[PDB]
């Protein structure tokens, strides 16, 4: 026999659902969700577009790949949750509906976001930089939240910035958020990751340095390197000629402030929303 389906929150049981009856074999997804298409999947398991039964409207959810393996293996997946939860609700954070757990497996149902910023860039040659100033807005308006709150993204990345409606940028992917101890967090993406990370100091000004390096990215359309010489070259307080051909002068001096390598001088997200280029 299974076990109910329970929540998974870290606020304040089995979970009841207009549509789901317990009494039927079928999973709480399968009974509670039409499955409409498949959005993403790799180790870290599979997310849906669905329709929800109790509502009628979009969602996305994700569900692990393989049953809880012991109990530190199930805390450390259902931490994602208690991190999410402190995010909340922001017009620039990709909101989480309900978590729940059934059959070892965590699912996250959120609302319903378009393409990444990784796949927009892939399928547009460089995006329109009207386009790019409104998602380095709308990410900082989420790091001004995050950094609100006392955490800090440690992924800031394209892939993990969701479109939205007329223009808009939802930061989500939350798993490895920390909060200024720090709690378990796994290993970000070398290519956007601020330099005083490798001394293992961290603090709100990081995630501005990897939301610089990934407008960077995604304004120029050119791979940043993983190591070497190039990505020392990233981390010394200029901006590389290679990666900024076709950047407008006031870009290019909004994202030097964002790269500054002392994480001391580094613009905070809230000096850098005051910034007359980027009002409303
Ligand atoms: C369901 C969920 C739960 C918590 C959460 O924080 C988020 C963001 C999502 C969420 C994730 C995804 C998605 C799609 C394909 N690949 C990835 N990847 C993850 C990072 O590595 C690359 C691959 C993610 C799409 C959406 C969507 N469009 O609505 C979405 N809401």
């Amino acid at each position: 026999h299974q076990l109910q389906p329970r929540r998974v929150s870290f606020r304040g049981e089995t979970l009841q659902s207009p549509g789901y009856d317990p009494s039927r074999p079928e999973s709480f997804f399968q009974q509670s969700f039409q499955r409409l298409s498949r959005l993403g999947h790799g180790s870290y398991g599979e997310v849906f577009k669905v329709r929800s039964k109790e509502d009628g409207r979009l969602y996305a959810v994700k569900r692990s790949m393989s049953p809880f393996r012991g109990p530190k293996d199930r805390a450390r997946k259902l931490a994602e949750v208690g991190s999410h939860e402190k995010v909340g609700q922001h017009p620039c954070c990709v909101r989480l509906e309900q978590a729940w757990e059934e059959g070892g497996i965590l699912y996250l149902q959120t609302e319903l976001c378009g393409p990444s910023l990784q796949q927009h860039c892939e399928a547009w040659a460089s995006l329109p930089e009207a386009q790019v100033w409104g998602y380095l807005r709308d990410t900082l308006l989420a790091l001004a939240h995050l950094h609100s709150q006392g955490l800090v993204h440690l992924d800031v990345k394209p892939a993990n910035i969701f479109l939205g409606p007329r223009g808009r940028c939802k930061l989500g992917d939350f798993g490895l958020l920390v909060e200024l101890g720090a709690g378990e967090v796994q290993e970000g993406d070398p290519r956007y990751m601020a330099p005083e990370l490798l001394q293992g100091s961290y603090g709100t000004a990081a995630d501005v340095f990897s939301l610089g390096l990934t407008i960077l990215e995604v304004a120029c359309n050119m791979e940043l390197p993983h190591g070497g010489e190039g990505w020392q070259q990233l981390r010394q307080g200029y901006l590389p000629p290679e990666f900024t051909a076709g950047l407008s002068s006031e870009l290019r001096s909004v994202l030097v402030m964002m790269l500054e390598p002392d994480p001391k001088l580094r613009a905070t997200a809230e000096a850098l929303l005051a910034l007359p280029v980027l009002r409303q």
